[PDB]
């Protein structure tokens, strides 16, 4: 719809519906099945040809074979009579779930139609005593409330569980069958039998909610899952094609191809990655070389570049421009007003992509989300906007895909005309035929509004023109810029430019039958405005040619100021310009700064100024900074009398451009609300010596004409000396010198909130990828260097991982990829990143952790620069470490007479910071092993500029670190026999364990050592309901061995209970318990005879194993001889005997306390037991356990979500790339 | 933004009234980004911002020439000193804070020892005392220094040497607040590590074209250093546990201008770091035995 604007007359060539030509859709994927993807005009062919995955985040690891030894993943097999095909016997499997083929934004779809049987709880209540302290009826009361806890634990933790399926595929005739576990139990041929989407089964199959189509690559070594789940991608493919057959609701190009290429990353959900648009332009590439043509691409997507002059991802777009003629269209980006905001897609090394603005006419008035089409100057100084149309994700307001589809239609003819064109041709056709629309911001746009039907009229005639196929390479003073662009920069004196301009055959200068060499290239030059001048001729016959051009900025008035200089083939010269040289001058205004803050004020006219704003007005001020600003003050009223107490809506986009930086690193937008009442007052940082661009706009009003009465007051406070805002912990005590902005009052406040590592890596391999996927024509491998990373949390924080050298860089980058994944000592995923994810927080628990780093790339001599590329771990600090300051430096020195808060004027004042304690260090429980502190310094004492006026700071940590006796001989032979016993054949131990105590009876560490043996070598290590569970059924061995090693366990423990009884009587507690509890005299009244807790908690440590070791191997046989009821008494009086000692949850009795729970049916403790468990360690055997603690209760909805935690928290391999 | 004095007198002249014409030229060219002149090893590439004084042929040189490493003090008593000479009237006595550090030379080099927080004043200090001494293994004295002493060089053979540093003051709680004052030990390195520059980011990233000379004028030029590799570290035998290197920055090319215009620069360092067989048994016995051998009354080693 809407489609009138550019166009609905060129249809009035029907037979150009889009015909012999396929789009390209690289966004968030699309929806064959969707109303209007269906089918094209020819009402049967398919029109979504093909649909990929670039990303990598559907890739399984089909690697394992296995035979369907079935009879003749993780759960069971069930599955033939399919052998249709199965050459040559066998089978791949593997595992994957889907939770990030969905958009992340349907959770929803955990509906919980048969999950809610939770609610069924049993709160069985008190009508015993009143306050905490009953015996011995605490532990009931323990087990009930644990109950409780647990099932509201897992209540909080049911929309986390993400489930994995099993994935099965073989190779048949009709190309390849793959098989996904819908219903996961059983395994029967009734499940999604998807086929190769590129080999026809163009089908989608169904979980629920969700559809799926399948590739396949590697021989069969990788399953590629393809998430329609995104609209995005979706009314993209609406706009530009859709047959409705009604030209009212249908696309623009109803006849026009698509093929899908979701280049978002479910992993980073969902950004765009380096290596998706690598492998996109990569099959458009392969599909063009093999007859299959990909004529458009459509870029709906992109984010911002801090440079235009380099990048492999960008130099790759132009060769698929250059060498494949694919035309590619992509939204000039949605981050208006504020101009200069023109990002990546199309901001990139060459004007090959065709950029479009977005314009909404005033056809349709209408009312967080609104986003402003960017502006097109273009930081470069080129000029990204190319046309407008009508309308990580940029919207595009969707208008680039209206153009894409007309440059379908033109492309129809074009080639059924048989015409011969460029990409070039196209671009420049339509560019010098759209209509300037002098309502919309002359920058939002260029040149004006595509207009179809007139660009094929262009394109129809001089359609015999050479010029067609050639490029007009325009770079500019020796660093390639695409434009002139003076903003400094106070533009008093003209300057001159030496502008290079050079030929470029469309494809390559390759005979048969091109080049036709010295296509005698003479052009004139004429400037569009007087300020700027050069040459009026130019050959370009012989090559690249310089040319001179001079700027007289000295007559411009404060503003922006466009100019460009259009070039035309000297003979014809009604062929429109070939190309432009955009020019651009800012000319800030002057701040006298001496009698207070200096203040911007819009000029005043006829008394008061006031500036008039309507539903078009953009007023946007440049404005040089004052030097020793450091922040800055907006304030703005409504002026136009009445309007009562209403409120009206601003847009504010202020927008610093910093040496070689993207424009989002110094830019602010608040959508601001003003009144005629009071003064409205917005703050934002701000940088001393460059131009500031203070862009306002009308949002909503509940009015058409308002106006706005505003001005910007300079304020500023700061450290002048050199290294400031970085201080070492060993170079003494640090200093700032205070320079402030005509008087502030100065009260600084230093936070250090985050404690970073430094993480180098273990290994750097570099591997060549996949031969069949990762190639670049024609013949360019794609290698990978894996880069190894351990991290390891001690305490529980939330963590953010970088890579210094890698993030900060998307697009203009060197290598093609980046994304690291955080794996859990299992294996599992904890987390997945990839640029600018230094701000992305992943809250882990402790234990240890891996890091795997990927960098992609074509020539692997570059990726070995790469191998000592480090990474860094941000923990948030639980408690942010404050610095005080000091006036005096001997104040400071002995930590004496803070810093008195004080105003500032034309003076210097110096503060001290005296290096951080040890004590205070080790209480703010750093990580291992933490390299510096960080945070932000606050000059300023008003407290809206502390907001604001942050300064990066930092704070690096220094770097860590007799004549034996046959006696003496005597003891040293025990302790090497000890040693021994433990990793000793059980029955050598046994008679090393006797010839010990023979000797040393009093030695009972002798007794717990010959039990951890024979605990190793004879019974596995299982908690309670495992170990019972695994007494049952098992018949593959024989019916009579299932009693010679149930036997073999008995008499061990029955061994193991009286080697305990052994350390339990002579070490008589009794006694014992007098030193411990019974303490009191600290140190006993300092004997220093008996000082020693080596001799005592030695005694104690040794008990407690006994004792823990004793119960869990009597409650063990209790289990053998099923009779833990009438056994019951000695668990208690043991476990009752172990708590007058260190409380039951250490390591020590942990897991006995786990079968005195279980002898007592308390399931709700053991939940609470089995958690402190797996809290450090974390093992598959605690979540089997813990399912079986559920079945035991009855819930087995809860069993049943435990089930699934399993599968995926303990995957086979890690996950690919 | 400073006032300078250029004050002019006379020297000798084999005369006794003369007429000078002189004049001074103003020349400039440095890094303004903030945290320029100090580069962290594991922060990634470091970049700077430079901007010239109306147009100078910029070609920066930086050369590391020495590596510091921090020494904490082991021990740190406070004590008083003498009652007969030490006590300042009427009835103050004086104390002495002792600090001890270990410094330990692995190869032989050029060493400058200095404390931070007591070096660059000598009056006008809130302490008495600074002075430490360095010791050999044999106590034997091998230097000693007090304000100022960054700047001697004492050259050491290989060993282990100790260091005694002592501070006096008359109230001891405010000797306290030196307990953790730590010691610098900056070491002279036989070769200089010298540092590459950068126009272009990405040609930084992997270390191809470097940057070539040119004029600046009224623009603003962005160079980049990439983090130093780690076999140009071990093989500039650095010393244990070096804490960072320091250097000097030079901007102008001007030959003459690089000998003065020098900023002090500072790249820090990231942190360091089957069930027996009774033959099985047979070789952990013997180990164990030959282990004792040695130690025994050689009656008894004889025996076994």
């Amino acid at each position: 719809k809407a489609e009138t604007g550019v166009l609905n007359f060129l249809q009035k060539y029907p037979e150009y519906d889009g015909r012999d030509v396929t789009i390209a859709i690289f966004d968030s994927g699309v929806d064959p099945r969707a109303t209007g993807l269906e089918t094209l005009c020819d009402g049967k062919t398919v029109k979504v040809i093909e649909r990929y995955d670039c990303s990598g985040c559907g890739d399984v690891d089909m690697k394992k074979k296995v035979t369907p030894d079935e009879n003749g993943e993780k759960a069971v097999r069930v599955g033939l009579k399919s052998f249709s095909d199965l050459l040559p016997s066998k089978v791949r499997n593997n595992i994957v779930a889907q939770a990030k083929l969905k958009h992340w934004d349907k959770p929803h779809k955990t509906a919980t139609a048969n999950a809610s049987r939770k609610i069924v709880e049993f709160e069985s209540q008190n009508p015993g005593e009143a306050s905490k302290l009953p015996w011995d009826k605490k532990i009931l009361k323990e087990n009930l409330d644990f109950e409780l806890e647990m099932l509201n634990s897992y209540e909080k933790v049911y929309g986390d569980i993400k489930t994995s399926y099993d994935c099965i595929l073989f190779p048949t005739a009709d190309g390849w069958l793959t098989i996904v576990d819908t219903t996961e139990q059983g395994d029967l041929d009734q499940a999604l039998r998807i086929g190769e989407y590129s080999r026809t089964h163009e089908t989608r199959n169904v979980d629920d909610f969700l559809s799926i189509s399948v590739n396949v690559h590697d021989e069969g070594n990788v399953l590629e899952v393809v998430g329609m789940s995104s609209p995005h991608g979706t009314h993209v493919s609406s706009i530009a094609s859709g047959n409705h057959s009604s030209r009212d609701v249908d696309g623009v190009a109803p006849n026009a191809k698509i093929v899908s290429m979701t280049i978002g990353d479910g992993r980073l959900g969902s950004m765009e990655t380096g290596t998706a648009l690598v492998r996109a332009m990569t099959k458009v590439m392969e599909l063009c070389r093999d007859g299959r043509r990909i004529d458009v691409i459509n870029m709906s997507y992109g984010e911002h570049a801090n440079w235009s002059n380099s990048g492999r991802i960008g130099e790759l777009m132009n060769e698929v421009v250059n060498k494949y003629g694919v035309v590619w269209v992509a939204s000039a980006g949605n981050h208006g007003p504020a101009l200069c905001t023109v990002g990546t897609p199309p901001d990139i090394s060459q004007p090959s992509l065709i950029g479009v603005g977005a314009y909404v006419s005033p056809q349709m008035m209408e009312a967080n989300v609104y986003t402003w089409t960017s502006r097109d100057p273009c930081i470069d100084g080129g000029q990204g906007v190319t046309v407008c149309a009508p309308g990580l994700m940029n919207g595009t307001s969707m208008a680039a895909p209206h153009v894409a589809g007309a440059v379908a239609l033109l492309i129809s003819g074009l080639k059924q005309q048989n015409i011969e064109y460029s990409p070039y041709s196209i671009k420049r056709a339509i560019s010098v035929t759209a209509t300037k629309l002098g309502y919309v911001d002359p920058f939002a746009q260029g040149h004006g509004l595509l207009n179809v039907e007139k660009a094929f009229e262009h394109l129809t005639e001089h359609r015999q023109s050479k010029d067609n196929m050639l490029r007009f390479s325009v770079r500019v003073g020796n660093n390639a810029d695409k434009g002139i662009h003076l903003r400094q920069g106070v533009q008093r004196n003209s300057i001159d430019y030496n502008v290079y301009i050079e030929p470029i055959f469309y494809n390559d200068k390759e005979a048969d039958p091109k080049d036709k060499f010295n296509f005698n290239v003479r052009l004139n030059l004429i400037a569009s405005q007087p300020w700027v001048q050069c040459g009026a001729f130019l050959d370009l016959s012989y090559g690249t040619r310089s040319i001179a051009v001079r700027v007289d900025p000295t007559g411009l008035q404060p503003g922006v100021h466009s100019a460009v200089i259009r070039a035309y083939d000297t003979d014809c010269v009604q062929k429109g310009s070939l190309f432009e040289i955009p020019v651009t001058v800012v000319q800030p205004h002057v701040l006298e700064s001496d009698q207070n803050t200096p203040v911007f004020e819009p000029a005043s006219s006829k008394g008061d100024n006031s500036v008039e704003f309507q539903p078009n007005t953009i007023q946007r001020d440049f404005i040089l900074v004052p030097e020793r600003a450091t922040w800055a003050e907006l304030r703005m009223r409504i002026t136009d009398p009445n309007r009562g107490e209403d409120i009206g809506k601003f847009f504010v986009h202020t927008n610093q451009l910093l040496p070689k930086q993207s424009c989002r690193k110094l830019e602010t937008m608040k959508i601001v609300s003003v009144g005629s009442e009071n003064e409205s007052i917005m703050a934002f940082k701000v940088k001393s010596g460059r131009i500031l661009e203070l862009c306002i706009a009308k949002y909503w009003s509940n009015y058409g004409q308002s106006h706005l009465k505003y001005s910007l007051r300079f304020r500023g406070v700061e450290a002048h000396n050199p290294n400031a805002y970085v201080m070492h912990a060993g170079r003494g005590i640090h200093k700032l010198e205070i320079e402030a902005l005509v008087a502030e009052d100065v009260q600084p406040q230093l936070q250090l909130k985050n404690a970073e590592v430094v993480l180098k890596p273990t290994e750097a391999k570099i591997s060549p990828l996949s031969a069949t996927r990762d190639v670049i024509p024609d013949g360019r491998q794609v290698y990978q260097n894996l880069l190894a990373f351990n991290l390891n949390v001690a305490k529980a924080a939330d963590v953010s991982i970088y890579a210094p050298i890698f993030n900060d860089l998307l697009y203009e980058a060197e290598f093609e990829s980046q994304m690291w994944m955080l794996f859990d000592a299992n294996k599992a995923l904890v987390a997945t990143g990839d640029a600018h994810s230094h701000t992305s927080f992943t809250k882990l628990d402790k234990g240890e952790y891996t890091i795997r780093l990927q960098v992609r790339h074509e020539k692997r001599d570059l990726l070995e620069k790469i191998s000592e590329a480090n990474l860094v771990a941000s923990f948030k600090l639980t408690s942010p470490l404050t610095l005080d300051f000091y006036e005096n430096y001997n104040q400071c020195i002995v930590g004496g007479r803070k810093y008195v808060s004080s105003p500032l004027r034309l003076s210097t004042r110096v503060l001290y910071i005296a290096p951080i304690t040890q004590e205070r260090l080790t209480k703010a429980n750093l990580p291992a092993q933490c390299a510096w502190l960080s945070g932000n310094l606050v000059f300023p004492q008003d407290e809206v500029g502390r907001r604001v006026a942050q300064h990066p700071f930092t704070y690096i940590l220094n770097p860590a670190e007799g004549k034996a006796n046959a006696d003496d001989y005597a003891e040293s032979f025990r302790d090497f026999q000890c040693s021994q016993i433990v990793k000793c054949e059980l029955e050598m131990a046994e008679k090393i364990y006797n010839d010990v105590v023979a000797a040393h009876p009093k030695h009972l560490q002798a007794n717990l050592l010959l039990i951890q043996n024979i605990e190793s070598n004879q019974l596995k290590s299982q908690l309670p309901l495992t170990f019972v569970n695994a007494q049952k059924t098992s018949p593959p061995e024989a019916g009579e061995s299932a009693d010679k090693q149930k036997e073999d366990q008995k008499k061990v423990r029955s061994a193991l209970e009286r080697i305990v009884k052994l350390a339990d009587k002579v070490i008589q507690e009794t006694d014992s318990e007098a030193l411990l509890s019974y303490y009191g005299l600290k140190n006993d009244t300092r004997a220093d005879a008996a000082k020693i807790k080596t001799n005592m908690d030695k005694q104690k440590n040794t008990l407690i194993e006994a004792l823990s070791k004793k119960g869990i191997a009597v409650a063990k046989l209790a289990v053998l001889d099923d009779c833990i009821k009438d056994s019951l008494a000695e668990i208690n009086e043991l476990y009752t005997e172990i708590i007058k000692f260190v409380d039951a949850n250490d390591s020590k009795a942990i897991q006995f306390a786990l079968w005195h729970a279980y002898a007592h049916g308390h399931y709700g403790r053991m939940y609470k037991y089995v958690v402190k468990l797996i809290e450090e360690k974390r093992t598959r055997d605690h979540f089997v356990e813990l399912a079986a603690i559920n079945g035991a209760l009855g819930h087995e909805h809860i069993r049943t979500v435990i089930n699934r935690m399993m599968i995926t928290a303990f995957p086979s391999s890690f996950r690919l790339f």
